[PDB]
Order: structure tokens, then C-alpha cells, then sequence
């Protein structure tokens, strides 16, 4: 992150990466989360 960029499309393709990631860091370093 440097300057006037299109790669905000970066913050969707890595960002389900990192809502996955973060979700998971929620189950891991905080108490589990089960959905099922």
C-alpha cells in the first residue's frame, strides 16, 4: 500500500483469505466457534 492503486482488488482476494484466516484465529487464540 503505496500511492493511487486498483489493487483494492487485493482487499476481496486476499480478504476471504484473511476472513477465513481471522474466523479461524477465533477458534484457535479466543474460545470455539462451531456453526453446525
Amino acid at each position: 500500500m503505496i500511492s493511487d492503486e486498483q489493487l483494492n482488488s487485493l482487499a476481496i482476494t486476499f480478504g476471504i483469505v484473511m476472513m477465513t484466516l481471522i474466523v479461524i484465529y477465533h477458534a484457535v487464540d479466543s474460545t470455539m466457534s462451531p456453526k453446525n
